[PDB]
């Protein structure tokens, strides 16, 4: 069957902690009280909770509050425990309380909230610099994240939260985190379509912290490049096409050899004979302003189909691309 794999950095982190930390179904949850919060306007509604931004009576201060939907409040605990453990670390959005909504019946995670600068505006017009600034602050989460043993699997923009004015980012929805663990198999239905790491979707189950610098590696390269998304897959098998196109399918056959999968024999139609393209193969006029040797090199160390040969969220942080940036 396949060969296992671990983490290269982290392994030991859940095994040296006590058991309660990672032990979300030990959990007590401490409730808080529902009328300090008054609901001012629904902010969105995804496949597992209604956002809405309301105000925190007790300061006047304004909070945002999840409410899980009855179908999955179920791993509400798991949520729960990975935002307890990572409070207070460096860009991880703060869960200011937990309450029992009176109209659902079920959770609601109040978070502090976040004047985040609009999606489109931050996409169109963050600078050179700005990105390399904002992706420092991405990696700061990261390798904190990863460090408390915790992957958080729905790396993309839309989760990352940015408030121009104050140069704060915050990482947000938790909802699909975990605990890392070595030998666990994994659920491979984790992050969005256009940031699945190849290793989901190649259904390799053994994977660790390397699928967030995958999907950060897909944020970069649709940012510099001016290409939302980077790899537009039509489905989860077209996705893996579409990297294909770009990396070459030998270094994808020899991943596939290296960890003994079985790849779904839909693939032998759609995935075709491609050579690895040369990242200058995607400059133009309009993205030159945001591209140059070190962002190139920080990509190409990224986005790389063996798991275990990505850079690290910390090795990341030493890269040239970086060294402009103010610290
Ligand atoms: N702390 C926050 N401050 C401001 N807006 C937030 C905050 N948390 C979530 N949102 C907004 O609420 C919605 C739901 O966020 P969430 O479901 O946690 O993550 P996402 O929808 O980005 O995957 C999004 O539209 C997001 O912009
Ligand atoms: N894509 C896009 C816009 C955007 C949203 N959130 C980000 C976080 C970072 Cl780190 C960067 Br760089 C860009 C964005």
């Amino acid at each position: 069957g396949p060969v296992p794999s671990r983490a290269r950095v982290y392994t030991d982190v859940n095994t040296h902690r006590p058991s309660e930390y990672w032990d979300y179904e030990s959990h007590v949850v401490e409730w808080g009280n529902q009328d300090d919060y008054q609901l001012v306007r629904k902010l969105g509604r995804g496949k597992y909770s209604e956002v809405f931004e309301a105000i925190n009576i007790t300061n006047n201060e304004k909070v945002v509050v999840k409410i899980l939907k009855p179908v999955a409040a179920a791993k509400i605990k798991r949520e729960i425990k990975i935002l307890e453990n990572l409070r207070g670390g460096p860009n991880i959005i703060t869960l200011a309380d937990i309450v029992k909504d009176p109209v659902s019946r079920t959770p609601a995670l109040v978070f502090e909230h976040v004047n985040n600068t609009d999606f489109k505006q931050l996409y169109q017009t963050l600078t050179d610099y700005d990105i390399r600034f904002y992706m420092y602050e991405i990696l700061k989460a990261l390798d904190y994240c990863h460090s408390m043993g915790i992957m958080h699997r729905d790396v993309k923009p839309h989760n990352v939260m940015i408030d121009h004015e104050h140069r704060k980012l915050r990482l947000i929805d938790w909802g699909l985190a975990e605990f890392y663990h070595p030998g666990q198999e994994y659920n491979v239905r984790v992050a969005s379509r256009y940031f699945k790491g190849p290793e989901l979707l190649v259904d390799y189950q053994m994977y660790d912290y390397s699928l967030d610098m995958w999907s950060l590696g897909c944020m970069l390269a649709s940012m510099i490049f001016r290409k939302e998304p980077f790899f537009h897959g039509h489905d989860n098998y077209d996705q893996l096409v579409r990297i294909a196109k770009v990396l070459g399918t030998e270094d994808l056959y020899d991943y596939i050899d290296k960890y003994n999968i079985e790849l779904d024999p839909r693939f032998n139609d759609i995935l075709g004979r491609h050579s690895r393209k040369r990242w200058e193969r995607f400059v133009h006029s309009e993205n030159q302003h945001l591209v140059s040797p070190e962002a190139l090199d920080f990509l190409d160390k990224l986005l790389r189909y063996d798991h275990q040969s990505r850079l690290t969220a910390r090795e990341a942080m030493e890269h040239p691309y970086f060294y402009t940036v103010v610290k």
